Order: C-alpha cells, then sequence, then structure tokens
C-alpha cells in the first residue's frame, strides 16, 4: 500500500509486456487520467498502420491499465510554469510537475523527461527495484 | 456521479466557451468535460506560450477557473474507444468524445467540424449558446 | 515519366527493412520533400524512447531515401481542398493528391489513406507487384 | 542573396506583413518542409470552423511563393541536433540550415529563438529590413 511510483504513458506501454515481474507491486504504482488517453492514442497509431490484433491488444492494455491507481489532475496552473520553464510540452509536464511535488519516482521512457524530473528512472530501472523486494 | 448534464463540452468548444462565462455560467450543472479535456485545453494554451503569447500565466489562472467550473465524467473503455476510433476515422482523443456523448445520452458540444459529422446530435459553441438563452 | 509509385513516411519506414527487393525498381519510386521530415521525425521519436542504435539508423535512412526520385510540392489550395472534402490531415492530404494527380499508385501503410486514395495500396501489395518483374 | 532562414510559426504572422517584407523576399527562404507546416496550421483552422478557408489558402499559396526554397538538410545531421539540444525533428531542421548556412534563424517560438544561435523573431525581423 502507498503509491511510490508515477507511470507515464510510453512506460506502461513498456511495462504492459511484464505484467508479471510488477502485478504484485501494483499498489507502489499509478497514472494520471491523461495516461489512459495518450495508452490509447499509441495503440490507436498503430492499428492505424497495420496493427491486426488491435481489438485483442485493446483490451489486454485495458487490464493492464485497470492494474494501477489514477492520481487527481494537477492544476493547469502549475503544469504549464513547469512546461514554460523546462521546454517540456504540457503532457510531458503533467508528469515531471506531480512526481516532484508529490514526491514520487517518475518511471518513463523518454530522455527528455528521464534528464528533467528529479529521481525520474526507466521501466527497466523500476524493474530492478522492484524485484529486489 | 451528477445528472443533470445534458452536454459534454470538449477541449476546442471550452476554449471559445471560456470567453463567454456569463452566457453559460448558470447552466453549469448541465455541462460536463472528461478529465482529458484538462489537459487538451492545457496543451492549446501551451502552444500560444510557445509562439509568444504575453500573458499565458494570467490566461492559465482564468483558464483554470473556467475549467472548475464543469463537471467530470468517468473515464471510458479504451476498447470501445479505440473501436470507434478505428470505425469512423477518428483519433483516439476526438473518438474519446464520440463514444461518451453517445453512450450517455449527451449531446456533444465540439467546434471540430469533423466531430460533428460522426457524432450524432453533435453541436457546436454557437448552437449551444441559443439553446441556453433560452431556458 | 518512369516513375509509377509515390512513396509516404509510414510506406517508406517499412521499405528500408527489404532494401534489396525494391532497389532495382527505384526509377520508379518517387516520395515528396515532406517524406524526409516525416521519416526523420519517426526515427527521432524512436531515439526519444530510448532507441541506442539512432545514430547509425539515421544514416541507412538517409541512404534509403537517396535512392528515391523526389517529386515538386503541390499546390496549397488543392491539397487544402482534399484534406477538407475527405476527412485527412494537410500531410496525409499532399499524398492523396500528388498521386492520383500524377497518375501514381501511392504507398501507404496507413489504412485511413489506403481506403481514400484512388489506386493506393500497401508495401506488401507493392512487393508482390515488383516481384512480377 | 538569402540572410534569413523563415519557419512556419513567422512564416504565418509574416503573411499579415505582406507590404513590410515582399520588396525584401530575395533575403527570404524557408524550406520544403514549410509548405506542409504551413498547409496543416490552415487546415486545423478549417476543422474548427474558419469559413474562408478557401480563400485563406491562395493567400497563403502567394506568400509562401515568395520565398527561396533551400534544399533539404541530410536527415543524418538535424536529427544529432534534434537529439542534442532537445527539440523536434521538424524544429531542429531549421536550426541546422540556419546554422550550417550561416543565416539568421526567423522563429515565432520561443523556444527555437533560445536554441539556435542568433535566432530572431518577426518583430525583430521587422524592424531590421524597415532599417534597410
Ligand atoms: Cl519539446
Ligand atoms: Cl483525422
Amino acid at each position: 500500500m502507498a503509491v511510490e511510483y508515477l507511470v507515464d504513458a510510453s512506460a506502461l506501454y513498456a511495462l504492459a509486456a511484464h505484467y508479471d515481474k510488477w502485478i504484485k507491486h501494483r499498489e507502489k504504482l499509478a497514472i494520471l487520467h491523461l495516461t489512459i488517453y495518450e495508452a490509447g492514442n499509441a495503440l490507436w497509431k498503430e492499428a492505424r498502420l497495420g496493427r491486426v490484433d488491435w481489438a485483442a491488444a485493446s483490451r489486454h492494455l485495458k487490464k493492464v491499465l485497470s492494474s494501477f491507481k489514477v492520481l487527481e489532475d494537477p492544476p493547469l496552473d502549475e503544469v504549464l510554469r513547469v512546461a514554460v520553464e523546462r521546454g517540456l510540452t504540457f503532457y510531458d509536464a503533467s508528469y515531471a510537475y506531480v512526481a516532484e511535488s508529490s514526491g514520487l519516482v517518475l518511471v518513463t521512457q523518454d530522455r527528455e523527461l528521464l534528464a528533467k524530473t528529479k529521481g525520474a528512472i526507466d521501466v527497466e530501472t523500476l524493474l530492478v527495484r522492484l524485484a529486489a523486494q
């Protein structure tokens, strides 16, 4: 119990393939309402370019996302400031803001975020940390 | 959640409405947005700031208040939306709106012509304003 | 003209892994100027997401793009008309207009563009055709 | 000759200040990309209700045609500029050409103004032409 990591869309995407390795740790994981849509839009672009099992895959992504705790939305107010100050998009900035102000570890697969978010790690790093418990 | 909601407002509409507070404020219980709406409105203001909007900060505070006035619905099932996306040739983001409006029997208010076309019962901000003026 | 096919970003991106299969038919393969940027952006997103071999891969992509002939830019007002009438992005509409306008076969991996561009085909269909020659 | 490389956000604003720069056109160039980005912005406005999109598309055609068009950069290079300076491949494309070509990047994008040596905005470009 008690959230420790905030997972963004590219991290969630990577994680969907290691279900077993982390579900037992699902209590330490969270996302934003935003992630659901971003994961969806990414699955959508794949179906647009030919992914055949998009439907089945769509069900599995749904199951993966259901495993996570969902945090409250950050104030648009603050996020914009962080986006303007760090050269991030409003989307990425939302994760950086919530992670730092909430004292959480931001798991992302983006190189820009890892570098502009204090304490940010990648999916792999998250895995070693979880396996060590 | 609530139930006095008749309209689902999207980012493009919300943005237009932001400059017509008075005409709809007293009807607020009738309008709703999705969580996604918060980020989309933000991303739009963000782009203006990136392009040199002087008052982005002040404007962000205003946009914030405007958003606080709306009821926020629950997130839709991912798979359903993806299907609507694929079927009507919409982005997953825009399909989230079409699905929720039609699934809940709500009127989608959008400024996007494509959405108006593929979402049954959808109206634009102007149409929304007239309907409110008469009630 | 000897050119028969207009290849877009999604087509071009896949084609890059079947170099030998089309390189001999190259003089029948063309792209738009936009194609360069779109392809570079796709690789960029991959690097932003942790693609280690992005330095070397960008070189392979350059070579790939160099094998294609580059068509002249379409009229903005025409491309917009198509984008608005068929519900396509301006970028996508470009390919639709040029291909149909020039009597070429649009090769796209985008279901949306296939369904909306008269004669459009996918990469697989392109290969089988070149195979018959 | 060419002195300034104008991107999409800049090209778009300048389209309202035609008389202020035509006579200076030969000093103005874009990328092939600039055509697609401009058209995509008008498309968004048309999608969002703009009524005079057809007419507006013609004026944009004329404006865009008044600019020389540089050769496409080595996808090779550009990518590097973008990874290092945290830009997108599109923006980086402009930072590369202007620099590697000793041109002054003209952009309405704060992020680019700051990551491209000697880059200036629309207003800045307009005061200069006023002088010359
Ligand atoms: Cl960025
Ligand atoms: Cl679309």
